[PDB]
């Protein structure tokens, strides 16, 4: 008889490559493990959703401040109503009457550049002006000069003396926990020569939460700078933002489904049909 | 040193089981097959896409009028506007900047029971009815007792003596071509109870879709009966919906794209919300 | 309606369908004779006649045809054919009418006496089946509704044998009396089931031999079709005899069977010059009494009516099949056309009359030298927009066409057209202001209508509380209150809104004719609803007999089925009455008023609302108690709830032809039951002097409308000289009502204002929307589908298959042939590549998870970009970005060498030299057979020339043929500009070709792994790298 | 001059329906609002990510127990190696060089019957018999008799002296803070019954998880049990699997982009092809 493949792996004798590589988890052993973490360590150490997302996407056992500022990330960007593109997939989605990963999906997909994008676009834009030694009032100039908006300024209603509550709330959690907040404090000062422009050129939530995650990432002990940079470089914030919005398309599905919406239509007068004449 | 797996497998000292098993396309050798016919004798016999789907989904070598027949219906599916569920999520994904597969695929992702399965359901329902020996009368009767519209019979606006063209069209063809049509001969005699009911209870595309495609396998003669049921079953005619409407979600994702739509964001004022006062 | 049936047919059903124990003879032994008959078959397939002797008689609904001359009794076969002769295909003038001979019945002859001759009738009745015997039988009864023995079986109820024995047959022998007491009940059960109203055989025979049946004479409900079309086949229902309809007449009689709508027209006389297009049956009945009343006797050419909202090719039809038999004449005084008709409820007067405008926009040719003047009046949903496009229609058309609106009296253009006048326990409460509802059935707009209806008349809450439709959930439908959104429920079962809304105390049953008796059954099976209301027309009237005796039973008030309803300003409206909420402002139809009336009509009741807002206070209930042959109710229950009601101060009443009940109003008048002030008009009083009518159905002198008319003269009602009469003489009433200090006219008070709908100012241009989407691909609004500008029938007709179609969808172009076999080439040869590549890896793993097609398709698809699917448009961005730039091919490769990139679409595994890739041999090929020019493609192959002889394997990918190939068609086809196509591939036109060509390949992978039933994959932990932090 | 619809429809002189319904968030006013309930206040109250969840998934005020609770499901879900079917989805994705939302989209879609519905159909299973009146004897051997094992019940590895870790957890949480347990002892039962069979079938953190979520709805006071019914029924512990293992499933992205692993194809060896000779 041939010899059993697993059974010679057993004696060793023979050798096959493994394809994947993980570093995440092990589930093979006799208890669970998150990082190198055995899951009673996790629970009993009062981890909560932030402790398992740091073991989980950095490998690192993070301060519990900083486990606190990525569970209140992950709060403020819960949901922001219907109207925004992913819950509108969502929601015509699960109006379809498809099942609940379905329409989190189609949601989801929408996440990107113009929706969702903006944690990671103003942390990127942030990081690069501040690794250089351009001044907050040069960073203003050159992104004028270049035409780009600021990632992370601006805000539709919230002005100077009708502050964003997410804004506040996160930024006051920043400064009495976090040890130190360079980037926050250049945003800051961007932020006023902003301000001292159309003063509705506030920091966004947005621009916030990533200046803030870049601070926390660059400064709670547990990465090195070359670490940070990668992080954000391969889109951890873009997770973070999909990770909190997930919870307010399933909540958008749940309530869709609750009310027993028909499929939807979309009305043809509101579309403007332009076709060619014969072409 | 151990023993190489891959030279112990050509040495044949060894067996290890294989975790996946294909019938459809072998890219091992010097041409590629698609189940069992070589591409150039896929081209050779001057098989289509309707030829080459044959292949690949039922590894069968179908009729000509078969095959012509599978490429008609994926033209009538192609695109029915902008409105529907999945153009509408395909739209929306465009304009948010997303690529390509995400947009088709967050368009895609509504199809389902409510939009896009009329087809799966018309064929299923009819060949149920058909398959029992109740007549049509019988199962008119025996769905508007249960409480079910039947799935494929009715048009917004299309009656007697003004039909649908894209049903008209399939029709003549499966006459003129298909050997026997007994799934089709039954859903038109409901078709002419339901429009002596009520005018606009016409035979859908997606009926007509439904029973010629039962037809088209049960009578091709490439397929025995447990084949055919097998394969509508398990969603044959979904997957041709799904493709055949792909082509139009991809046209649309194209023309937001050329059209350089900005980003959409659903108005306030179409949108009810009814919240909790404090819960 | 019931419609007679022929002599024949009635032989066929009887002889087919009876069963009882007794013996019948000359069993389907008959036949028919017609000036075009085959004589020779007629021997040959039934040859039984040449031994006995024959009888014939005219089969074309002839009476007394014994009294006539027109029957043959004991004629041999050169007897008949030498009698059918002298007859047979000419004028034989029977009473008042004229007509040609073309259908004759032959039946064997049998020996009998007038002893031997019995008499049976069963027709139908409200409170039953009525049955007369006559022992008397024969062409000699003379009047047997007061001689033969009459019994009255009920409303479904058996007819026992012992019930014929003591009553119906008591004047027989007994032999004969046994045999017929079997007899008379088979025939009963066949009349029943078969859904018969009038069944006469006249005489019967019965002798020692058996039963005979000689004659029949047989109406049958042609509305029960629907149950009976099996037992009755191919049924002929024979016009009266006279003149056979027009060819142009006989058209409605199609387009009447096509929809729901009412499309009634009969022809006179052709030479006339007045000619009737009147919306509204009892409109059209009104508008012909009163042409009829001054000057129309022998002016009038037709009578008829289109209700039931028409649709636009319906009136269309209808307006120009009137035109064309409006023109077939030259008249030297002119012609008149009076489109007519009352306010609609539910008709579309703009759809009605687009259609109008149309048939006489395109019919300018012979209807000009005729001189006709056209005269329309009418109203309803949206009836100010029709009125002015068809107003403007007619001056840019310049034939002289006088538009009025409600304004005027509708009977007035008339007297313009001829030129008599200048052209310019049941409960007596069923509705309250707290009454609500449940409407059966899906009705947006009505409930709408009903809910704007409750807001403008300031009830506190809505009158409808829940909806039932049994095709759906139980779930919520928004509708407005006001300007507010408010939620109402909708039960798929009637059982459970029942029971969440104890409040409710009617049912508007939207059910169609086929479904309003079960749900009206099961209505009644619920106390606590008082009135119900049946909307459907066409309901056998056996059903509505038993819907009515089990109202009675209950207690349960139900206006009678084909109306619109009723309605009670102030209180409640049912379903549509009233039109829309313009014409309940204008009718004032939101405060209560003084006068209560009832009508038959729908459109007459409106008419009504009309006219009591204009000449008295206002509306105080309105009841259309429906068209049908059997009202739920009728007028005497709504008389009778008016006059106990302390509200009620004057009655109108506007009744119609065929029945006695206004003889019964006028003997409650006579006996003092009624006191208040009634105002009543029967319509149809110009139907004693025409021809013969269809649409009722009066049988005596005093059930023509001028007899009771006359008779509730000189009753105590004030009956008007005509219709035209009736807004003054309610009036009137009214004024001296007013002067005798008992009606008290209240002052008015503004109603609540609803805001307009958007899509009705969307309609009229008020307001601006942006449009919030822009399309370009795709047309589906119109009737045909259209791609990129080209409907589908045209897609198929030019043979451009799925390449074509993709053209269109994706660049709105019609590229050439060759082109689209080239893009259907590329999503073959890119179908599929093994399941080992990524995409097919994701797709089985999904599908083997147990998700559906979609799910697993997506999951394969995502994979799809830099990496893996995205070669082809990598390899098509590069060497346009070379060859853009004048660059050599070997420049292009120092270049791409230096910046340690690959060339992507160069380099294959195994196929390097004297062994090429098949498919981008034979996608070459054909590029190079059919394509123009490719110097894109020549520059690749120079390319790839440099990279074999680097290395051999190095060729040409097929990747890379394809994205070349591709930009060398969408540069060269001709079908796009340079810009355009560049437009094109930047934005993912490869993407989108390689998505849908491994789409197909997909599909058949998740196919194969349903097939092949394939478990729950989890990868080897031995296949997978641990390195997990040690404490991290 | 046509007059704006939104000038009009401030006048109040036209009337437009709304064709969407929502219920969970509202971002139209001053502050954002969950359910009712202010960021500030969802801040203020230390309402956590459990509390942000019950209010937009079932927009109640959840005690602090039960978003405690709802914390530690979405901890104990939150990654299982590799090796299953999602996470080997999204590491595919990841190393076909797509973007983060992508990939975790891939690895969501393959969540359902055979993976990730565990939950699910482990509280529809306990609470169809626990409300049917069945003794849980009664209830195995009908399961038995169906042929239908029962979800939740069954570790690979753990057993009786050997228990699961997250199971000892989530059920010492359930014991300390629920106030009234009835259908996880009615699943204690079963799995005393099916430990008399053999000692691995013991209860699973799926079928526990299903039990004390919905337990937790039955008996926190903030749902009637037709609420905790529809709540079920609608596919909440569907979500609950899928926001918590889509933590897991960033993680494995965010490992695979780091480790920067290329494309991946599987083996030829691990593939059995079986195609028709000509067909
Ligand atoms: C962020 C930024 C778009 C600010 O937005 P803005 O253009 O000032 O205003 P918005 O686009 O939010 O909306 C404009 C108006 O539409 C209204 N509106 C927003 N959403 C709406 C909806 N769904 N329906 C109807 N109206 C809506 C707003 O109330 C606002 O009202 P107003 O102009 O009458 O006061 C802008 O400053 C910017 O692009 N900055 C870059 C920073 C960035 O991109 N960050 C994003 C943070 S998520
Ligand atoms: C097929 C079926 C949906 C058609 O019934 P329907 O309700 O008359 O069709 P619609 O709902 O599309 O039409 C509703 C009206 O809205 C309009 N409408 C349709 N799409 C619209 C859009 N995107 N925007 C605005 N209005 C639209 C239509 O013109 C239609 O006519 P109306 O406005 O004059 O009343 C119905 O008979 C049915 O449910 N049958 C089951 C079988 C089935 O679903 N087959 C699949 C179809 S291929
Ligand atoms: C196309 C290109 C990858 C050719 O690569 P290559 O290294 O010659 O060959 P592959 O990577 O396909 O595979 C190498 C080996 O793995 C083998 N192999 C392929 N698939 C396998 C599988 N699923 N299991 C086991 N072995 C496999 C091949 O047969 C070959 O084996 P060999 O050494 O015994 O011949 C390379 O030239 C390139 O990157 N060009 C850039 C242009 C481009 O990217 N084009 C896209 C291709 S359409
Ligand atoms: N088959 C027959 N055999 C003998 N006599 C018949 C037959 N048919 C009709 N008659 C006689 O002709 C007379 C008139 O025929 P019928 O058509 O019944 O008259 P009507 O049309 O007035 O009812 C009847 O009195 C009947 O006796």
């Amino acid at each position: 008889v041939p010899m059993d493949y697993s059974w010679a792996r057993e004696l060793g004798l023979i050798r096959k490559p493994a394809s994947f590589m993980t570093s995440i988890c092990d589930e093979r052993g006799q208890e669970l493990i998150y990082a190198g973490m055995p899951i009673t360590e996790v629970f009993k150490e009062e981890m909560g959703i932030g402790g398992v997302l740091g073991l989980l996407w950095f490998q690192k056992r993070l301060p519990k401040y900083s486990c606190q500022f990525i569970e209140m990330c992950l709060m403020v960007t819960a949901d922001h109503g219907p109207a925004v593109s992913g819950a509108h997939n969502t929601i015509i989605c699960a109006r379809a009457g498809k099942d609940l990963v379905s329409s989190l999906t189609s949601g989801l997909l929408t996440i990107g550049d113009r929706f969702g994008g903006a944690l990671d676009a103003a942390a990127k834009m942030f990081s690069k002006a501040f690794d250089s030694g351009i001044i907050p009032m040069e960073f203003v100039n050159k992104m004028k000069k270049e035409g780009k908006l600021i990632m992370g300024i601006g805000h539709r209603v919230k002005s100077i003396n009708n502050p964003d509550m997410r804004v506040q709330i996160l930024k006051d959690y920043v400064r009495q926990h976090f040890p130190a907040t360079p980037l926050l404090d250049y945003a800051l000062e961007v932020e006023k020569i902003t301000t001292s422009k159309k003063p509705n050129l506030i920091l966004n939530v947005a621009g916030l939460i990533g200046v803030a995650f870049v601070d926390m990432l660059r400064n709670c002990g547990s990465f090195t700078r070359e670490e940070a940079d990668e992080y954000i470089d391969i889109g951890a914030l873009n997770g973070i933002f999909v990770l909190g919005r997930s919870m307010g398309f399933i909540g958008h599905y749940l309530d869709q489904k609750r009310l027993k919406q028909g499929l939807y239509r979309h009305p043809w007068d509101d579309i403007s049909y332009v076709l060619p004449e014969h072409m």
